[PDB]
């Protein structure tokens, strides 16, 4: 109803991308984010801690999306996000 169009459509859908680097509550709360998702305290966000966020907003990828999604979403293709990596990515335009 609210939410459909699950169809794949000829339409790029590149904006989609975009969306997830953005809407953010506040700052703080990002900042906070990051040592909740640090739980080894490592000052590196891996797919599994990636993950906890996406399940957490109730989105469910399977194990080799997350593995294209973190290489695309990746800009230093490091295979890793790292701290001014991850507030850029999501500080993002
Ligand atoms: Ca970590
Ligand atoms: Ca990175």
């Amino acid at each position: 109803g609210s939410h459909h169009h699950h169809h794949h459509g000829s339409s790029g859908e590149n904006l989609y991308f975009q969306s997830l680097m953005k809407d953010t509550d506040s700052e703080e709360e990002i900042r906070e984010a990051f040592r909740v998702e640090d739980k080894d305290g490592n000052g590196y966000i891996s797919a599994a801690e990636l993950r906890h966020v996406m399940t957490n907003l109730g989105e469910k990828l399977t194990d080799e999306e997350v593995d294209e999604m973190i290489r695309e979403a990746d800009i230093d293709g490091d295979g890793q996000v790292n701290y001014e990596e991850f507030v850029q990515m999501m500080t993002a335009k």
